[PDB]
């Protein structure tokens, strides 16, 4: 019956992949769950910047913090190999915690992101927050600067805990609501994904997503909520792809048609 034989196909769409692949894909209103390796922890990579923003949000939610505190970013914090974003950061510049979390999340920005790690209190509370909010299952150890110099202790999560996340995201049961429709937001407005969990859905579909990328096509990550048409509700999805034979595009291929797939299962 369409969602019932959702877990055969996305197992076919991933055969002989190789690597380790995780996914979780969650109809939000109904709670229906489809997973194929949903609790192994797996690398984020720059996913991580997802839990990193709500362990910011609890904070100004726990009043401990301001979306509209100023900090200063200097040419200091950005790691040498950083070169994407680079270019906002070369003479001091001050950014609102708004505005930390906007880049982070839309850009993928390394920079501001290990700023926001540091004013939470650095990984391990960040791993605090989410066990404290629900999800064991996100181990974040490592700054992105620390994780730069040695890919050696990745930050790790599980398919099932990322998606469940954004399922609470979704709901309004996370954040308070204007917390919820900043991420959100931002996540609507993202950048890096363009090929993955929005690569094949039909024209008009709305998709809040954070990928994950590293060199070399060793990880393809795309976590995120696909609206569904109608009246139909949300779908999160998560897919974590690592160490895998495929090249970088047939990766990305991979993400936008699991997400096609799981889309396609829960639509009339
Ligand atoms: C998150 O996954 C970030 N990825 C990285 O910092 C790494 N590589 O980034 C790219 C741009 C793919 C590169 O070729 O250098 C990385 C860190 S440790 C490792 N083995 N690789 C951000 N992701 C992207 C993206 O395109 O997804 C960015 C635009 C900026 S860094």
């Amino acid at each position: 019956e369409a969602i019932s034989m959702l877990t055969e196909r996305l197992s076919s769409i991933i055969n002989a992949a190789g690597g380790d692949i995780g996914i979780a894909v969650i109809h939000v209103e109904t709670g229906h769950t489809t997973a194929i390796q949903g609790t192994t922890q797996l690398p984020l990579y720059s996913v991580f910047k997802l839990p990193l923003a709500i362990a910011v949000l609890k904070e100004i939610e726990e009043n401990r913090l301001q979306l509209d505190r100023k900090v200063r970013v200097t040419p200091a914090d950005v790691a040498p190999g950083w070169t994407a974003n680079a270019a906002m950061w070369r003479r001091p510049i001050d950014r609102t915690v708004a505005q930390l979390i906007e880049v982070s999340i839309i850009r993928s920005d390394n920079t501001s992101s290990d700023k926001l790690l540091q004013l939470v209190g650095g990984p391990a509370a960040v791993t605090h927050r989410m066990r404290a909010l629900g999800f064991p299952n996100i181990e974040i150890v490592s700054t992105v600067r620390e994780f730069s110099e040695n890919r050696t202790r990745p930050n790790t999560g599980s398919a099932e805990d990322l998606a469940r996340l954004l399922v609470q995201l979704q709901k309004g049961e996370l954040l308070q609501p204007q917390h919820s429709a900043l991420l959100l937001g931002f996540m609507h407005r993202a950048t890096t994904g363009t090929e993955r969990l929005r690569g094949s859905l039909p024209v008009g579909t709305p998709v809040a997503d954070k990928t994950g990328t590293g060199d070399a096509g060793v990880v393809t990550n795309d976590v995120g909520i696909i609206t569904l048409p109608k009246g139909q509700g949300h779908l999160a999805i998560a897919v974590l792809i690592s160490g895998s034979k495929l090249s970088p595009a047939a990766q990305e291929k991979l993400i936008a048609e699991i997400a096609r797939a799981a889309y396609d299962a829960h639509v009339s």
